[PDB]
């Protein structure tokens, strides 16, 4: 059982994982693989995580889950250099991933989600 908005956060995680063929951002990066990360980049954050908030019911609206995909995308940007392919691929899905979470999608589910109590 699960409510309305965790359905939505979903299906918009699931769209959104559609634009990360390459999984660069379903699980965590580690030091191991990223030397000094955790002394980079403060606010960690990747697809893996947020499932987990949606399956805790963390979230409180579909922002701030548009909140911590833009934070996984920028951390990719800060971390990598503008020509790596990290950079570059958490660029792209991050304007993809913005459609997606866009405005106009974020209306017709908060409608459809108060319909629902
Ligand atoms: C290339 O393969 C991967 C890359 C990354 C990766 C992601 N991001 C965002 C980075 O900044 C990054 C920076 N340095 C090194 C690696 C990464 C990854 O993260 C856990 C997992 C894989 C393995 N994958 C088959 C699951």
């Amino acid at each position: 059982e699960q409510t309305p908005l965790q359905e939505a956060l979903n299906q918009l995680m699931r769209q959104l994982q559609r634009k990360d063929p390459s999984a660069f951002f379903s699980f965590p990066v580690t030091d191991f693989i990223a030397p000094g990360y955790s002394m980079i980049i403060k606010h960690p954050m990747d697809f893996s995580t947020m499932k987990e908030k949606i399956k805790n019911n963390d979230y409180q609206s579909i922002e701030e889950l548009k909140d911590n995909f833009k934070l996984m995308c920028t951390n990719a940007m800060i971390y990598n250099k503008p020509e790596t392919i990290y950079y570059k691929a958490a660029k792209k899905l991050l304007h993809s991933g913005m459609k997606i979470l866009s405005q106009e999608r974020i209306q017709s589910l908060k409608q459809s989600i108060d319909f629902m109590a």
